[PDB]
C-alpha cells in the first residue's frame, strides 16, 4: 500500500552517483532537495522511510545520523533479521526485500507510513530496479568550463529505462505539497539526451529534478485460488 521510491542524484550521460565511498560533488541545493523531499509527508501523523545500504550509512557525516524525522533502515548482510530496532530512529535489516515487506505490514506500521525512499547506494539501487514504484532522480550537468568529476560508482540507466518512464510532467504533484521549488519545467537537449525536470544551478554544475514511473504492464496473469 506504500509507495516505494528510489531516491538519487546522478551525473549524466553515465549516470554516476560516487566515488571512493562517498558523493562526487556537494551541492547544498540538490541536499536541500533530498532533506526536504524525504522528509515532508502530506500527513503530518505519518513519517516517511529511508532505507539504505550499510556502505551508504558509513558515508553520511556521524553527527548528522540517524536522518532526523525520517525512520531509518540500514541493511547489511551480517544483520539479525529482517526489521529489528538497534537504536532511537535505527532499524537494522539482513534483507533489503524481506525488510519492505514487513515495511508494508498494516499491523506493524498501523498505516503510519506515507512514502519508503529508498536512499542509496550503488548495490542498494541495482536491487531496487524491480521493488521501487517511482524514481526521483536528480540529472547532474557539468556546465561548459566544468570538470567532469572522476567517478566508481553507477546508477543502472539501462534497467531504468527498460522498466520506467520519464514522467517528469508529474514532478510536481508528485513532491510533498509543501516543497517549493524554484524553476519551472524545462525540456533541454544534452549531449543527445531529452533532460526534462525543473532546473537549478549550484557551482559548476546545471541540475533538473526528474521523476520516473513505471511503464504500463500487460495483463500476464492474476493468481487465482
Ligand atoms: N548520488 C547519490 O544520490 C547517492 C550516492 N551514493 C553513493 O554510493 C556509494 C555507496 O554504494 P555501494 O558501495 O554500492 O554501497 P551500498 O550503500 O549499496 O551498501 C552496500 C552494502 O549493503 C549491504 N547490502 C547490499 N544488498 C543487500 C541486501 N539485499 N540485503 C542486506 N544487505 C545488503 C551489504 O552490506 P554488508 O557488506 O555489511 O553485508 C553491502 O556491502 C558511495 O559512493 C555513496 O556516496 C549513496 C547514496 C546516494
Ligand atoms: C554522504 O551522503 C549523504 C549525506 C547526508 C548529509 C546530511 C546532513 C549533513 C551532511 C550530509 C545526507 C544523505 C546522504 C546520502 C544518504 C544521500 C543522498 C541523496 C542525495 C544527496 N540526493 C538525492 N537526490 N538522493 C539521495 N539519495
Ligand atoms: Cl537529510
Ligand atoms: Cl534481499
Ligand atoms: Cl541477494
Amino acid at each position: 500500500k506504500v509507495p516505494v521510491v528510489g531516491i538519487v542524484a546522478a551525473l549524466l550521460p553515465e549516470m554516476g552517483i560516487g566515488f571512493q565511498g562517498n558523493l562526487p560533488w556537494r551541492l547544498a541545493k540538490e541536499m536541500k532537495y533530498f532533506r526536504e523531499v524525504t522528509t515532508l509527508t502530506n500527513d503530518n501523523s505519518k513519517q516517511n522511510v529511508v532505507i539504505m545500504g550499510r556502505k551508504t550509512w558509513e558515508s553520511i557525516p556521524q553527527k548528522f545520523r540517524p536522518l532526523p524525522k525520517r525512520i531509518n533502515v540500514v541493511v547489511s548482510r551480517s544483520f539479525d533479521g529482517e526489521l529489528r530496532k538497534v537504536e532511537d530512529g535505527i532499524y537494522h535489516s539482513n534483507s533489503l526485500r524481506n525488510c519492505l515487506t514487513a515495511l508494508q505490514s498494516s499491523l506493524a506500521n498501523e498505516n503510519k507510513i506515507e512514502r519508503i525512499y529508498i536512499i542509496g547506494g550503488g548495490e542498494i539501487y541495482r536491487q531496487s530496479m524491480d521493488l521501487a514504484d517511482h524514481w526521483l532522480i536528480t540529472k547532474i550537468m557539468p556546465l561548459p568550463e566544468t570538470t567532469i568529476p572522476q567517478m566508481d560508482t553507477f546508477l543502472q540507466k539501462q534497467e531504468l529505462e527498460q522498466r520506467f518512464y520519464d514522467n517528469s510532467d508529474k514532478l510536481v504533484d508528485f513532491l510533498p505539497s509543501s516543497i517549493q521549488l524554484e524553476g519551472r519545467l524545462t525540456s533541454q537537449e544534452w549531449n543527445g539526451e531529452l533532460v526534462k525536470g525543473l532546473p537549478v544551478q549550484e557551482k559548476g554544475y546545471q541540475f533538473y529534478f526528474t521523476l520516473y514511473t513505471k511503464k504500463l504492464e500487460h495483463h500476464h496473469h492474476h493468481h487465482h485460488h
